[PDB]
């Protein structure tokens, strides 16, 4: 039940729903990359607030899709959502690299959806996804690389020394 | 070496490179314009600042692309800037025409590079072309072809006349 | 064609040029360093901005000379501009290095300039040199040497350590 | 009588007061141009202000010179001040052709005299004419240059219309 739909393929709502997945799961996946920094253990708190930023950042990406799926008279259907792949995230270093990992594997869901837009002749589509998308995965993921070359200049030799100088000195508060 | 680079060909980079050398080569150009009107035998100074702002909107354009390849994980590669065609620009007239002639030029580059970027689904490339070139050499096109038709009509007869009134009641002061 | 010029000889004229020429290769040259230290394997925002600050003064050099050399009747002459000497530019203390180097052969081709004026009896050319040119380059070198000796006596034993440590605490940000 | 004069020579002293001689007759022969260009059969105002305020700058100038004469334990020597060259001064680029004559020869007249300061080692008397009168002197020409220029190119054909634009849209009020 839809009096809007036009241009709008299955296998394009189809493939939206799947991506409000990802981002949920990639919020969930920041969630908990965020509070394993802030364990007293552990005790970084600029990691924290970076990682919980992406987390909200991830959620109000998965706003946007469910609410242009609605604009277009798709249906949002909603699956489980998968527990992060980790419980506990290592170092700094460590995290960077799954947090680059994980961007990267959203950047090319993203790039797989405007290729099927572009198959299906849906220049909404495509244009929604590269400017709420495609152009701030291409600076978060800079700026990730950019952050693991600082933390990989740093360990050395000492490698409690450099984790401590990258969150103080680095990363912001 | 890079961590981020995805969905970049190098046949794009490359072609990024070769742009950057083609938007300095402009700016050039345009710098000898500037400073060819500024003589104080031709002493045109709506024109001198006219060529002078084109000059930084250029180099601001090059400077982009080189943000740009760095956000993909391209790697800037500079060659010899070209000085530009001519040590003299003769009339406002040649002028505005040789400014046009180097526009079309970039506008077609461009182009060039936004069909290597549809020929090879690379969508971020495509659409940074689009926001912060493609629109801009249309409506900088769209004033030049303006001010051509204007300074043709201003000819005659009395060109001496036409070439003074032109600078003094559409060029900027 | 200047019904202006007066006490300007052939030969400062021809130096003027080729200082414009040292100028913008200059400007090109610190265009090159502050981009390959925005690359996603080096990641050195302070020093990215540190040449990119100085590319702008190189610029405005020129710009300022060419001004000068209409002001006394010359006439502009652009050449090729040479691409910067390397491509890749190593570690910040190379790279500080490379940017001494260059300051001091623009300083020595100011110097040479003045001496010119000198034996032509040129005064409006020497105190133009020594004010906008002469005391900016003492100060900029004294500066670099400054920056060079901190890089230094930050090597070790850990130089990645030293490497961000100047880059946060010295540059700018 | 003077228990301060140090380094002056009397050939410095005397070519001081010459020189004020010569910047006095130019105020005197641009307070002429002024008025000759408010009569009612020539009424170019633009071209009043643009001579009465040369001839501010020139008494100016004098009273500069005189300053520094006093500064230096020098003596002041006054002459008669000759009357202008003409009595009616013709049109705009006849008169403007003659400031830039004028303008030349008050140029020459420092270039003189600082070749003297230099010739005697006098340091003080050579950068005082740079600072407030050598660089003053090239920006005045360069402008006059530029005027005589945009005079000239309006001449046609119909030099009354080309002299009523200039005065109107170049001149200011």
């Amino acid at each position: 039940s839809s009096q809007i739909r036009q241009n709008y393929s299955t296998e394009v709502e189809a493939a939206v729903n799947r991506l409000v997945n990802l981002y949920l799961r990639a919020s969930y996946t920041y969630l908990s990359l965020g509070f394993y920094f802030d364990r007293d253990d552990v005790a970084l708190e600029g990691v924290c607030h970076f990682f919980r930023e992406l987390a909200e950042e991830k959620r109000e990406g998965a706003e946007r899709l469910l609410k242009m799926q609605n604009q277009r008279g798709g249906r949002a259907l909603f699956q489980d959502l998968q527990k992060p792949s980790q419980d506990e995230w290592g170092t700094t270093l460590d995290a960077m690299k799954a947090a680059i990992v994980l961007e990267k594997s959203l950047n090319q869901a993203l790039l797989d959806l405007h290729a099927l837009g572009s198959a299906q002749a849906d220049p909404h589509l495509c244009d929604f996804l590269e400017s709420h998308f495609l152009d701030e995965e291409v600076k978060l993921i800079k700026k990730m690389g950019d952050h693991l070359t600082n933390i990989q200049r740093l360990v050395g030799s000492q490698a409690g020394l450099g984790e401590y100088l990258f969150e103080r000195l680095t990363l912001k508060h």
